[PDB]
């Protein structure tokens, strides 16, 4: 029975929820390891406990623990699991799985929305292009015309591991990286083997900066194929300034819709690796990494530049100033476009409360303080000043290797 | 034999010397409390391992490890904590402990300056008035006209628990904070308990801002007594801006020389619970958390409103852009009264620096990212990109309850 404090308001809190938890963190009495980044088929006999789990739960939640529809499930899902060695979920199964894999993912900032998120089952489907089929209405439902909305969109799940559907895409929407002759990189140095890959593919690329990517999708492990996302499905925002009118002549945007596709879903040991989810931005994780990661769009040297300051020293903060004053360009340019933002204080104060919360109706919340503290202005976010236990709770999202290192191609 | 990456440089490092460590963490396989801020008399049996293994490294450190006169100390001190059941260091030992303490402290980012220590053996003392001498000596060695040197005093071990050497302050110099009718608070928040001890022991406060607090100086176990600290001593920076002619106005100062004195440091198991060690400042404890946590100085209200800044949202930054400004006069009234401070650029590129050193000359460095990361612009700092192992070496500094909630008083 842990307790966390938080030493900006002596907010205590105290966690039981921790004791749920069943996977490892990676850490042992002896060493911590929570600023390491990722942290390391299946038989019949390993998925009836993790199925039972799961159900009951599921059924504990919707305030129906242990009546006969339970043991009916238990006994469906074990029955069905010696029949095939794998099982199938209900549409309220999945969506409970769903929602809380998310409300569960300890390095999310903006689980407060965890309830409100839409599912879309595509567990019928079968082929690229329905694939795609899929992907473009869930960019056109959760884009909403700049009013941004939750959603998952599941794929069938893994069966024997050679026919896994994949969207080989980290985000439904990214743009192209190029490296060039002179050893610079054109676009966003992050994608370069995956826009490589596909120019390998036959992809046309228009070489330039803010390339949209094609989907590359995978279909019952069988050779993926390349789609062109509708232009007009692809949600863009200029940036623009507030004060500095050469901020336009910089020329940047960045896409409204945040769409991670690259990612496991984990449900009652039911594993589904092609499940697109999107939400809406932070602003830091466009105006910090994105544009300032010094392997990313790096653009710190050239707002300095326009803003006329001192580059010569470290200990001018030129790069702090510039910092701040590209994340003020990145929140107005979206908020003056009505499409959804959150700004870092404003989405760390509602995980604040969230934690309050979760500990309350649910008795804890894993938090990863070091994912959850925004990577700019630290200490005067709430957050920062909050401990946090991190643990490992399912269903969840896990990550998962990169498609063209582990597929036996054939074509 | 762990791994640890950069993910800005791709550089990777082996940690063999987490092997070698010893107490635990706080963690377990299935919990990580990285971001809890605490983690939670000694007899003769327990005494001789740790003065062996301190003794094998020390003489391993010489290149004389195993010798002669290795086996003789051996046994010289396993007589000695036979005959009194505890020991006492050489000159020497007590400098590669302290040195070492520093080395493995592992949320201090200025570890590079680890070997250029300067030891102050204060053994000998017996009185709050020898104390007092002692402190002052450091203060004014440490400051040094500005160009400030690091170094630490030790106090007498403890022996039986009930007679501790004790600096009741948490910093030699710390300003004052008084409560005040309205329930604000005057001066420092962080040190009103403080501030009203000292009081309450017949301190005659000048009840304002930045008044540097007495020492309260406990001596063998005995009641703790006040002492002025020479003015002359007390080396202060008033902070300006180079832009903002209002920021003189505001009228901030602080004091040069940041010297801890609430740690205990342990040695081969011996415990100095009174030794004040000093460096600089990173320029971020000052403008960041010091004048601007909601709960100290809390300063950025004051800023941005003499900035002309849209406060009425969260998302404008006013907050963030404030505290970039506040940031720069800190350093640039340091840098221009010669008076030495890093700025969180320069310290953290320094601390990789450092990391690539003890991994290859010492296998490995104990880091806790929750600490290294200074708490603005993290992710432009290159100690956010990069991987950190959390272990407890020994020498250390740990914390240690404060005084007024153990001392049995009688008087
Ligand atoms: C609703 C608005 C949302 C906001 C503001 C938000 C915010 C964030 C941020 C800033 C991160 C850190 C990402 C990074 O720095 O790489 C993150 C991570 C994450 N988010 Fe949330 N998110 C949202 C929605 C969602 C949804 C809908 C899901 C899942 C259904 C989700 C699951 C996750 C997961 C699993 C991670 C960890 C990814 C990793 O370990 O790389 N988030 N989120
Ligand atoms: C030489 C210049 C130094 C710099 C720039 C520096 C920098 C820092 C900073 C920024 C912190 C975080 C403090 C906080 O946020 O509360 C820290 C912590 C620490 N420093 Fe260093 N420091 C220096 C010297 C020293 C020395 C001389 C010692 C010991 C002999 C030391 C031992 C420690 C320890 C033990 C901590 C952890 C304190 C805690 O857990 O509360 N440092 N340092
Ligand atoms: N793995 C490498 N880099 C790497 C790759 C990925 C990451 C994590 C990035 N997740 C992106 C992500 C995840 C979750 C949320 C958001 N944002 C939202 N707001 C949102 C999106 C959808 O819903 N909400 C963004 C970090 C580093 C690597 C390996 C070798 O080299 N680099
Ligand atoms: N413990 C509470 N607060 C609290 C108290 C202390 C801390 C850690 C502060 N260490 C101060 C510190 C330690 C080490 C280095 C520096 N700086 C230097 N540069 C330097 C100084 C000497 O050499 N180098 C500063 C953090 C929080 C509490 C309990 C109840 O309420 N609050
Ligand atoms: C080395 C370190 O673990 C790595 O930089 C992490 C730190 N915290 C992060 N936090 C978020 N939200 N996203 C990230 O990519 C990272 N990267
Ligand atoms: C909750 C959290 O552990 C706490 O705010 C820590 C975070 N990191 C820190 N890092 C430093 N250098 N100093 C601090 O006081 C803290 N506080
Ligand atoms: O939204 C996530 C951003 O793309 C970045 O933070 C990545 O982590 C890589 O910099
Ligand atoms: O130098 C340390 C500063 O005094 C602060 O960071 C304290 O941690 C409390 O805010
Ligand atoms: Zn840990």
């Amino acid at each position: 029975f842990l307790k966390v404090k938080n030493w900006e308001t002596d907010v205590v809190l105290t966690d039981t929820l921790h004791l749920k938890s069943t996977l490892e963190t990676g850490c042992t009495e002896h060493i911590c390891m929570g600023s390491i980044m990722l942290p390391s088929v299946a038989t019949k006999d390993q998925l009836f406990p993790l199925a039972k789990e799961f159900l009951d739960q599921y059924y504990s939640s919707i305030k129906r623990f242990g009546s006969k529809a339970h043991m009916d499930r238990l006994e469906e899902v074990n029955k069905e699991i010696e029949s095939t060695s794998t099982y199938q979920l209900k549409d309220t199964e999945l969506i409970y799985g769903a929602k809380h894999a998310w409300r569960n993912a300890s390095r999310c900032v903006g689980r407060i929305q965890w309830s409100k998120l839409q599912v879309f089952d595509a567990r019928d489907c079968t082929t690229a292009h329905g694939m795609f089929n899929y992907i473009c209405n869930h960019v056109k439902y959760a884009t909403n015309k700049g009013n941004l909305r939750s959603a998952i969109t599941i794929f069938p799940q893994r069966t024997d591991g050679k026919h896994d559907f994949r969207v080989w895409n980290s985000q439904l929407i990214r743009y192209a990286g190029y490296k060039q002759p002179d050893g610079s990189t054109l676009g966003d140095p992050a994608n370069v083997q995956f826009t490589e890959i596909c120019i390998q593919q036959g992809w046309k690329a228009p070489r330039g900066r803010f390339d949209v990517l094609p989907l590359l999708l995978q279909a019952n492990g069988n050779d993926p194929e390349l789609f062109q996302i509708p232009p007009e499905l692809v949600l863009e925002v200029p940036i623009r300034h507030p004060k500095f009118d050469w901020f336009k002549d910089l020329g940047l945007k960045w896409y409204g819709l945040p769409a991670v596709s690259n990612m496991l879903l984990e449900i009652g040991g039911l594993e589904f690796s092609a499940c697109p989810f999107s939400g809406w931005y932070m602003g830091t994780e466009i105006g910090v990494r994105d544009y300032c990661d010094n392997s990313r769009y790096n653009i710190l040297e050239e707002v300095a530049k326009k803003m006329d300051l001192d580059m010569r020293k470290t200990s001018s903060l030129w790069k702090d100033q510039a910092l701040v004053e590209i994340n003020i360009a990145v929140l107005y340019s979206f908020q003056s476009d009505k499409v959804t933002i959150v700004d870092h204080h404003s989405a760390t104060e509602s995980f604040i409360k969230h934690m309050e919360n979760e500990y309350r109706c649910r008795g804890g919340c894993p938090a990863d303080w070091v994912w959850i503290v925004p990577p700019m202005s630290g200490s005067i976010t709430p957050v920062f000043h909050q401990e946090m236990l991190n643990y490992r709770l399912t269903p969840s999202f896990e990550y998962q290797p990169d498609p063209w290192n582990t597929h036996v191609w054939k074509g």
